[PDB]
């Protein structure tokens, strides 16, 4: 139902084009595959959620002997057209359906995919990627191999105030004669439930990031149903902490070289941008204080996660929580 919409979203060539036009994304995948040609020459490769098939062609440019491209949306029909018109019907085989349901005729030497949603984990496609390892030969590789999530406290008073400014629409005792003000708190709540997807100046960050690593070769599908990310930040600056910023890097660890794709705010912008989660109430922290807590991600049935963030300044005991709905963010860009 929710999944109906998820796969229809990816049936649009315009959504494929948005990702293809991300040059950092598309070019880094090309370079990771090509410059690791020994991982692909004459190999059998599985492309999980191939969309238009761009990754499958990159594996063919690298010399792969057979490429199974699995795609569940109507986009599979468009990739088929592309395979024929590029004369690769020998080397690339499009398989319509979910990776969890299709039948592959052999095991593969390497799995390739672009399974990262914003904040990495949205869409829960990492689980389909991990599930595909049931087709991975022993000692096969995964491209990408590693994913690092980073989180860091930020201060951004204008972003925080923007929330009450939008919800104060409801604080009118006479909107065309109607008292709206009893909904103001519900409206505040609704805005704070949304992660804020856009980029930002790195001068809002107040501590070195915490890194949480998922190893795609080692992880199991079940390991992503619940992601506990403890953190303890040593605050490099004093200020009001308004929430946590998130970005992610992935690594393609090939035989020839390791290529990184970063969505860090210190790196060229990508179509993933970065993600920020506001706290209920900001926390005052001195430089030298430690800010500790947990960011808990609980998979849900809308192909996404409920996000629970609890934090406290250890030196004073002031704490804040928040609960966010990652499926429904504010695309502030
Ligand atoms: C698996 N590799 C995906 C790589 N791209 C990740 C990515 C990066 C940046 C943004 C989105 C994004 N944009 C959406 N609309 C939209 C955003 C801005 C302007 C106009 C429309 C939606 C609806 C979703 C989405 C999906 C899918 N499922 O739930 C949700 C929510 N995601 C996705």
């Amino acid at each position: 139902s929710s999944a109906v919409q998820y796969f229809q979203f990816y049936g649009y060539l315009s959504q494929q084009q948005n990702m293809m036009q991300d040059y950092v994304r598309t070019g880094t995948y090309q370079r990771a595959i090509l410059q690791n040609h020994t991982d692909f020459k004459d190999k059998i490769v599985l492309d999980v959620g191939c969309g238009s098939g761009i990754l499958s062609f990159f594996a063919a440019q690298a010399g792969a002997r057979k490429i199974y491209a699995v795609e569940a949306s109507t986009m599979a029909q468009h990739a088929e057209v592309l395979v024929k018109s590029n004369n690769l019907t020998d080397r690339i085989v499009v398989i319509p359906g979910k990776v969890e349901e299709v039948s592959l005729p052999e095991q593969v030497d390497i799995i390739i995919s672009e399974p990262m949603g914003y904040m990495l984990f949205n869409e829960r496609m990492l689980e389909s990627y991990l599930h595909a390892k049931k087709y991975l030969k022993p000692s096969g590789n995964m491209f990408p191999t590693i994913g690092d999530v980073h989180l860091a406290p930020f201060t951004d008073e204008q972003l925080y105030m923007e929330q009450f400014t939008k919800a104060n629409f409801w604080y009118q005792p006479s909107f065309h004669g109607v008292d709206l003000s009893a909904l103001r708190g519900a409206a505040v709540d609704e805005y704070f439930r949304q992660p804020v997807v856009d980029t930002f100046d790195i001068r809002i960050l107040m501590a070195k990031s915490v890194k949480y690593t998922v190893n795609f070769l080692e992880a199991k599908e079940g390991d992503l149903h619940r992601i506990e990310i403890p953190f303890k930040f040593h605050m490099l600056h004093s200020g009001l902490v308004h929430g946590l910023a998130f970005w992610f890097d992935v690594a393609f660890i090939g035989s020839i070289m390791t290529v990184w794709l970063s969505t860090a705010p210190t790196e060229p912008l990508t179509h993933w941008y970065q993600v920020r989660c506001l706290f209920q109430s900001p926390l005052f922290a001195k430089a030298g204080d430690t800010l500790s807590g947990t960011c808990l991600l609980i998979a849900n049935k809308r192909q996404s996660y409920d996000i629970s963030i609890v934090a406290q300044v250890d030196q004073t005991g002031s704490k804040s929580s928040n609960l966010l709905d990652l499926k429904n963010p504010f695309f502030r860009y």
